[PDB]
């Protein structure tokens, strides 16, 4: 079957900690977690100590026209069990972050239950291992000498070609998830 998937970048009043705090249910939201299956954040550098902490600084400190984070949303195929789903979306997540390290944050919604999808956002930012206080991280890349500028920022999600084939990515992925789980 097919698994709709749509992407869109925030930067108008976007902010990156409401997002994350909403598709999380945390927060203000934390009396109201049911709609939440399952949550997880990857990449992270050392100077977070909760995901919402690197979603704060992008808000405190990325640049007025800078790119906050890319907000993927994608189904997730109703057969297939809630560990099923979850390894199915981390897969993908990895997916899309994993060469380069992105930060990320996503969380597996519980669509009524005839629905249920996965809020993903990324954030643009390579992570080198190098560490960068909260303040430096989001500041402009060195290159001459990385450990004294912001994390350099990814080109990898602004082609054009890049929405449909990370659709056909999804695709390929669901589809594995499936065949292998019986269905
Ligand atoms: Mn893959
Ligand atoms: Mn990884
Ligand atoms: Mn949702």
């Amino acid at each position: 079957a097919i698994y709709h998937l749509t992407a869109k970048t925030g930067s108008g009043g976007q902010s990156a900690r409401a997002k994350a705090d909403y598709i999380q249910r945390e927060g203000k939201y934390a009396r109201d977690m049911d709609e939440v299956l399952h949550a997880e954040s990857g990449h992270m550098p050392e100077f977070v100590e909760r995901p919402a902490d690197y979603w704060d600084a992008a808000d405190l400190y990325e640049r007025a026209n800078g790119r906050l984070f890319k907000e993927v949303e994608f189904a997730l195929p109703v057969e297939l069990t809630l560990d099923q789903q979850k390894a199915l979306a981390s897969e993908f997540a990895q997916h899309l972050t994993g060469a380069e390290r992105l930060p990320y944050t996503l969380a597996i919604h519980a669509g009524g239950g005839e629905n249920p999808h996965c809020h993903l956002m990324i954030s643009e930012r390579i992570n080198d291992g190098i560490e960068r206080p909260a303040a430096q991280w989001f500041k402009r890349y060195n290159g001459k000498t990385p450990e004294k500028g912001g994390a350099q920022k990814t080109e990898a999600l602004k082609p054009k070609a890049w929405l449909e084939q990370t659709r056909e990515a999804w695709a390929d992925h669901a589809n594995r998830a499936l065949e292998r789980a019986g269905h």
